[PDB]
């Protein structure tokens, strides 16, 4: 199968994807020429995903920030899924920049992000998977150059009927599903998650932009289950103010306003982008869009990675 082509229009490129969530490539679309990102997945798996995948793409399709999804199918063993093609992600960007984003950068990405989660939310969907891995930038010479999107739906549950609008009933002892560096608290304890526990993941990862770190990390146990109890431990031991040192306090006051909302309660998402915006303004700050990475190799920005 030489000059392998899948989709029809979809040339495949360039190995970019890791071996647990499915092999993903670079692509070009051989009508026009817009490049894209495919991933790959087993048919006959244990764990099936990418169907599910596809159909958030398109019921969040026309979002600022969602890639378009060009084509889902079946070809050989495997299952296909086509997206249009991003830059690196805001770890990608953290590495590059010493680990360590500047306030501003981290105030402006941070209000992109919650427009971002907010607008999954409008369309019934909590995200459950919050991660800086998980947020990309766009490619150079584009419009959304610097602009954050977000991608992989794997974790994407409904929270609330279309229709009625009913929120889901609250249980708890549920299995620890997410990356425990930045899962809410209720997380840790099997809570059943909805949308507060979006946004105090995306707090839990402001910090770690801002202190290049968080305290719950490098924390050793005999098991991962005990890890993770050992990660939560700390979570509610640590006040907003003692993460919060040496930082603006708008940052704690998020992530203890974010903790503090009812299970089925709708987040002030404006209320919450204004108070990290206050922070540009007592810091003599625009907002201007310029980020750290963006001065990167000489005012260039990121290559060879
Ligand atoms: F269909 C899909 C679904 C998800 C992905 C995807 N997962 N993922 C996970 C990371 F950690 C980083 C980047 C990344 C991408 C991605 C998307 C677009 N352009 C480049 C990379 C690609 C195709
Ligand atoms: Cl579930
Ligand atoms: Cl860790
Ligand atoms: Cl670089």
């Amino acid at each position: 199968n030489n000059s392998s082509v899948v989709g029809l229009h979809y040339k495949i490129g360039k190995k970019i994807g890791e071996g647990s969530f499915g092999v993903i490539f670079e692509g070009t679309n051989i009508i026009n020429g817009v490049p894209v990102a495919i991933k790959f997945e087993p048919r006959k798996t244990e764990a099936p995903q990418l169907r599910d995948e596809y159909r958030t793409y398109k019921h969040l399709q026309g979002c600022d920030g969602i890639p378009n999804a060009y084509y889902f199918g079946q070809e050989g063993l495997h299952n296909i899924l086509v997206i249009d093609l991003l830059g690196p992600s805001l770890e990608d960007l953290f590495d590059w920049c010493g680990r360590r984003f500047s306030v501003k950068t981290v105030v402006q990405v941070a209000i992109q992000m919650l427009t971002l989660v907010e607008e999954v939310h409008r369309h019934d969907l909590i995200y459950r998977d919050i991660k800086p891995d998980n947020f990309l930038i766009g490619r150079r010479g584009a419009t959304d150059e610097n602009n954050v999107h977000l991608i992989d739906f794997g974790m994407a549950k409904q929270y609330r009927d279309p229709r009625t609008k009913q929120h889901i009933p609250y249980r708890e002892k549920k299995s620890l599903s997410g990356t425990a560096r930045y899962m809410s608290i209720n997380t840790h304890l099997g809570r059943e998650q909805s949308r507060r526990d979006d946004l105090e993941a995306l707090g839990h990862v402001f910090f770690y932009f801002l202190r290049g770190q968080l305290p719950w990390q490098g924390l050793k146990a005999p098991t991962n289950k005990q890890k993770y109890e050992k990660i939560g431990d700390k979570k509610r031991t640590t006040p907003a103010v003692t993460l919060c040192d040496g930082l603006p306090q708008q940052f704690a006051e998020y992530l203890d306003s974010v903790r503090s909302l009812p299970f089925d309660a709708e987040p002030p998402y404006e209320e919450y982008r204004m108070l990290l915006l206050s922070v540009l303004d007592d810091l003599g700050q625009a907002c201007d869009g310029d980020m750290d990475w963006m001065h990167l190799n000489g005012g260039r920005g990121w290559d060879a990675t």
